[PDB]
């Protein structure tokens, strides 16, 4: 994954708990050598699991609570980094910005031209309520989904309840998460 | 499961799809002789299987959606339907309430003497965050343990995010939660 997605992850924990504590991750994370991680370049997806997981050991919490957190730590992140105006564009309420996540990530990869971004497809069952379908050519990030998604409920001043109904890591096609929102 | 559980499964389709919609479900069901459910009776576990099954048929929803809806409603149907001070005294916060778990279901088991209980363990990653171990003699109901904590979330005044961390249904030991809670 591109850098950016390893510079917030850095950024998060480093305000969060401070360079000491970041520092030792990077270190256990096996990344001693990275100076700073290049934003618009393209990294393995390893450095990013062995980052979660050495915030994992390092913090005393299970990879799925961090990955949560990181979730919806992006979306501050990010509207604060550069992509503020790109996010705003992009919705001005939770369901909208959900249907136009697709077109988000396509004018995002313009500009970062080896991206695998994931694929979302919304089923509105009501005016409060969705089904919203996760596909992706990784693994294990289900809960960072969660995470963002509570992140833009914070952002359009909305409450929203999510719960996955579905998981790939078994062996069903893909993650679907059912979400109820104001 | 004892009698309750069917009756506030019933309360709860009558409530929110009619008597009629109800009554379809009962049919499928299977169950159209049981005029109504005793309370403090014990059935066995086919009959809320069965119901769940039918519901999931005659409403277009999978059973995982019922579930997690049955999961919250529960939290409201048992402060109206006799429980209430039971459910007060359990907690004053949502991590506190789920440390008391195990006590609460004890005490209704004076009550209920053939209650096959679920047992429920929290190892408290930090102040605002756990992990959730649920372990059951019963297969399929994770997913109404995730409604079970959005309604704990409600009454409490607490945005909770929820992601299942390890299945039963696979063969791993329990299931257990990763929890982020104000
Ligand atoms: C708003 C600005 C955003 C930017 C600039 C952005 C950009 C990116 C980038 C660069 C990646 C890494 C992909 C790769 O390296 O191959 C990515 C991944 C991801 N983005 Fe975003 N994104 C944004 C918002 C969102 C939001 C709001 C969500 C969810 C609601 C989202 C969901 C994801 C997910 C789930 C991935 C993981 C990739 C995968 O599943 O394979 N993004 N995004
Ligand atoms: C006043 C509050 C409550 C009462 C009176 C109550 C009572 C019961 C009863 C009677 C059963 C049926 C078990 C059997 O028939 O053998 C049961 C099952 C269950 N209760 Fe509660 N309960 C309460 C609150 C909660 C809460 C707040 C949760 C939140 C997670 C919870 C989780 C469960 C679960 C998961 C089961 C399924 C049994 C299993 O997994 O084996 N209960 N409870």
């Amino acid at each position: 994954m591109y850098g950016l997605v390893n510079k917030a992850i850095q950024d998060m924990i480093s305000k969060h708990h401070g360079e000491d504590t970041w520092e030792a991750i990077k270190q256990k994370a096996g990344l001693e050598d990275i100076d700073f991680f290049v934003g618009m370049e393209a990294y393995s997806d390893d450095v990013t699991y062995h980052l979660v997981g050495a915030a994992s050991e390092v913090l005393g919490k299970p990879a799925e609570e961090l990955l949560i957190a990181f979730g919806e730590y992006w979306v501050t992140y990010t509207s604060e980094e550069g992509y503020g105006e790109l996010l705003a564009s992009a919705g001005d309420s939770l369901p909208e910005f959900m249907e136009n996540l697709d077109n988000l990530h396509a004018r995002v990869g313009l500009s970062f031209p080896q991206l695998r971004p994931p694929a979302f497809e919304c089923q509105h069952t009501s005016s409060k309520s969705m089904e919203l379908h996760y596909q992706s050519t990784r693994a294990g990030l289900a809960p960072m989904v969660l995470g963002l998604l509570h992140g833009l409920g914070k952002r359009f001043q909305t409450k929203v309840e999510v719960t996955q109904t579905a998981f790939r890591e078994t062996g069903e096609d893909h993650d679907i998460f059912s979400i109820k929102y104001e």
